[PDB]
């Protein structure tokens, strides 16, 4: 049976580590301290959780985190006023704008994150950080903090990613599309499926790797895995208890490594997320 | 055997249309041209030969293209000062570097494309169209001339992308990897391929859909491709051969394109499409 790659545990390292250096870093230049900013638009109730679960790792950090909440009434003009806002202020170091925005007016998503300084960027989420990230310049770009939190997952297994083929289901902006130019530039061979594809079990058992990002309860079947597989589930899912996009009791008789849901990817997400904002502060001293 | 994609027949027809849609333009708004302007480092044989591919095609269309050649030791500052230049003249509908640079002086190729205006990269080589293209938002970019080209021949076949499988072989920033975000927004469920995919004759033998951007000769077999596979061959090694070994192939794709007369000419086709459409955009 697989090996559960515990998020929670990993995670928990990550964040000591990011304290440390975050301490460090004010016995270095005084009273300096990493500034978050998130916005969100609208209440959504899973908003709320994810934005609230990011303010308690922060403050376990000592990164300084603030939480914009504008109204569902709230108009696209009045999102960019507090975008340029948080661009042109220079004591805050990363920002993001919590997706989907919940409004009853139109605001144009792509528009909006667009507008946020690639420097600041530190969910990955502009064209600018994407198209760097999309065509292997990995040095000097935000990548997003779910994939990133998946390949660190990868990474734990010690199983070497080079030369695998990697299967990743879901296209999103966030997360499917952004795990797929990771593993690529990581040197899996990375095959992406999605709605649209046809034989999704007979895609699913090739990879080697499989990171699955649909939305959809359950619907990765433990017939559908690779024997050895290491699978990642990026999942959250309320249905009658939270489950992941992946069959778990099936598919840990399968895999070899396993992310388990909760606990799995979700922490490491976070994780990752703090990490970007400390580095988004280190680099703004330089 | 497979139906043979004929690149040249089918560019021309783009020329043709182009060539007609500037003429009208030019009926409707005296006075007005659409320009393109090319830059170049170096002094490389090939690049020389398809920068003067391009301009002539863009004579033919009644597009006025202007190229400016550095030598082989200017700067980056120097390379940056002409790329600014060329940002403000707003005669300038779009304009392109071509890859790779050849300099004695170490010059970051990245900082240089990504000073091009966004509103006049017509070969959508900076980060800002690339990523616009990898995410889905195919509306507000400029797609990169050899993908443009590639998605029209398969297009020819008739048969739709979506629910097939395409195989790239290839992640390139010129053809590669925008060829896999093209087919993966047309609905294919993609594979891409490098140098470290182990096993490439199996990968290849997947694809309903085959992209081989190698540089390789030959390299990719015959014998690998599936039966009935759409086959685009990328590559321009030197006779002059792709980089899928052309007899086998034809014998089991439903179709395949020729090397020469295949990708190439709608490469240059589709940067003339891009140019007319900076044009258009910046009456608007
Ligand atoms: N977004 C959040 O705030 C959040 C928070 C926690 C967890 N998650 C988890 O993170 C993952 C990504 O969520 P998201 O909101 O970014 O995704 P999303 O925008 O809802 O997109 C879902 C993706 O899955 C694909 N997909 C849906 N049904 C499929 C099916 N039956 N077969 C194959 N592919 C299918 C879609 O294909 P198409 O592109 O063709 O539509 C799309 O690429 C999910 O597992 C989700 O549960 C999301
Ligand atoms: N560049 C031009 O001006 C130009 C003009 C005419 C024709 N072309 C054609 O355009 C295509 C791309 O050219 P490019 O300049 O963009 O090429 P490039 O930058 O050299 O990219 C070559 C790609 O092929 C991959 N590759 C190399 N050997 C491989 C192997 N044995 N198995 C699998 N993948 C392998 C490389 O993998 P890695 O990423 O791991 O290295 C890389 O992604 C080629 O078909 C070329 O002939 C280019
Ligand atoms: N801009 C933006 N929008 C977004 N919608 C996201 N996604 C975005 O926040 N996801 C997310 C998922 C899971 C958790 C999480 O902490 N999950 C824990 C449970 C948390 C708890 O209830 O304590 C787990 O799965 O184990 C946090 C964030 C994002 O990262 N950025
Ligand atoms: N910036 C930039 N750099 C680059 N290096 C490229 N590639 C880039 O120009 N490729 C290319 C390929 C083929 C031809 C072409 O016309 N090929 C003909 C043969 C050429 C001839 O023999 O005259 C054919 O295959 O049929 C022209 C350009 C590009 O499109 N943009």
């Amino acid at each position: 049976p697989a090996e559960i790659l515990n998020g929670k545990e990993i995670s928990a390292q990550i964040r000591a580590r990011l304290k440390n250096q975050v301490t460090q870093l004010k016995e270095q230049v005084p009273g300096f301290t990493p500034r978050l900013a998130i916005l969100q638009v609208g209440n959504r109730d899973d908003s709320n959780l994810y934005i609230n679960v990011k303010l308690k790792a922060a403050e376990e950090i000592g990164i300084k985190a603030t939480h914009i909440k504008l109204p569902r009434t709230t108009t696209e003009s009045e999102v960019m006023k507090y975008i340029t806002s948080l661009n042109e202020d220079s004591t805050v170091h990363g920002f993001l704008v919590q997706l989907p925005l919940d409004s009853e007016n139109s605001i144009n998503t792509e528009e909006v994150i667009n507008a946020i300084a690639p420097e600041k960027d530190v969910d990955g989420l502009t064209s600018i950080n994407a198209g760097r990230l999309a065509r292997g310049d990995l040095n000097d770009c935000f990548i997003p903090c779910t994939p990133k939190g998946c390949l660190e997952l990868i990474k734990e297994t010690g199983v070497p990613i080079a030369g695998r083929h990697a299967v990743v289901v879901g296209r999103s902006k966030i997360v499917g599309a952004p795990m797929h130019d990771l593993l690529l530039w990581n040197n899996a061979t990375v095959t992406t499926c999605h709605s649209k594809t046809a034989h999704l079990d007979e895609e699913v058992n090739k990879g080697d790797i499989l990171v699955v990002a649909t939305g959809q309860p359950e619907m990765v079947k433990g017939e559908w895995i690779k024997p050895g597989a290491i699978v990642i589930d990026c999942g959250i899912n309320y249905v009658p208890k939270v489950v992941g996009d992946v069959a778990y009791d099936e598919a840990k008789e399968r895999a070899s490594f396993i992310t388990p849901v909760p606990g799995g990817v979700g922490p490491m997400t976070v994780a990752m997320l703090m990490q970007s904002t400390v580095e988004s502060a280190k680099r703004f001293l330089e």
